[PDB]
């Protein structure tokens, strides 16, 4: 296996983002003195190795790049490139809005839609697509974190068909993407603020959708609304979503 590393190839450093991603650490891959991120497991082994195998198949500019794995005996490692600025939700909430302005919001939306178009075409689904599971690099680079991928839950990001019948599709990710776009357009506000988690489905069932955020262009809000179509087959494809963002650039 070309991905297999000895644990001693890595020097473990500090826990990343004060433990928000659980057991994810900064490390150094000694071969290149390259700062990396390392997810560890010392219960959920079957799950951890299945994700390791899935990440070997994925290669896109906007998905976090696997570098190696330690999957022989515990502790188990997944090693990726280090995204320097951390998760997109905290980044939006804390950013300088003079820098992170309309064109950067569009750029962030376009990048994530590019990653999801790739997964759509490669018959993968994400099971936790949200701003907190996107990572930021230099010059407003955004990559989707890829530990929760499957080959084909977070209630406020979950399509109605997934809450009701536990059924997930690429169309469920299109719903989640619309919530993520809402997170981008509000610089990382909590969706459905103050609404009890048990009543989200019944509100959605009676055609409730979140209102246009302050300053959100109408074309961007129309695309959110298309992502939140009740019928999954009425939601646009990630290919259509990416193309719509490309077209908006004036
Ligand atoms: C995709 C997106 C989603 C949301 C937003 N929202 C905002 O841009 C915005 C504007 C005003 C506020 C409100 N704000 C409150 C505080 N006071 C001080 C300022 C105003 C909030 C968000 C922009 C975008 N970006 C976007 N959308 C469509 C087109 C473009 C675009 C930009 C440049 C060139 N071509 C296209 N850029
Ligand atoms: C939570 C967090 N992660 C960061 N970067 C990461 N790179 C990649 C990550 C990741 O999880 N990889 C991964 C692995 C390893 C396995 C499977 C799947 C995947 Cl995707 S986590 C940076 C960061 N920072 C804290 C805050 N700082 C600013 C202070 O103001 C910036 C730095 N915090």
């Amino acid at each position: 296996d070309k991905w297999e590393m000895e644990r001693t190839d890595i020097t473990m450093k500090h826990k990343l983002g004060g433990g928000q991603y659980g057991e994810v650490y900064e490390g150094v891959w000694k071969k290149y003195s390259l700062t990396v991120a390392v997810k560890t497991l010392k219960m959920e082994v079957e799950e951890f190795l299945k994700e390791a195998a899935v990440m070997k198949e994925i290669k896109h500019p906007n998905l976090v790049q696997l570098l190696g794995v330690c999957t022989r005996e515990p502790p188990f490692y997944i090693i990726t490139e280090f995204m320097t600025y951390g998760n997109l939700l905290d980044y939006l909430r804390e950013c300088n809005r003079q820098e992170v302005n309309a064109v950067v919001l569009l750029y962030m939306a376009t990048q994530i839609s590019s990653a999801m178009e790739y997964l759509e075409k490669k018959n993968f689904i994400h099971r936790d697509l949200a701003a907190r599971n996107c990572l930021v690099g230099e010059n407003h680079l955004v990559k989707v974190a890829d530990f929760g991928l499957s080959r084909l839950f977070p209630i406020k990001w979950t399509a109605p068909e997934s809450l009701a019948y536990n059924k997930f599709s690429i169309k469920s990710d299109v719903w989640a993407f619309g919530v993520l776009l809402w997170e981008i357009a509000t610089y990382g506000m909590s969706p459905y603020p103050g609404i009890d988690l048990s009543q989200v489905y019944e509100l959605l069932e009676k055609d409730y959708r979140m209102e246009r955020p302050e300053g959100c262009p109408e074309k961007v809000y129309e695309l959110m609304r298309a992502c939140w179509q009740w019928n999954p087959s009425d939601r646009p494809s990630f290919a259509e979503i990416h193309q719509a963002f490309e077209t908006m650039f004036q």
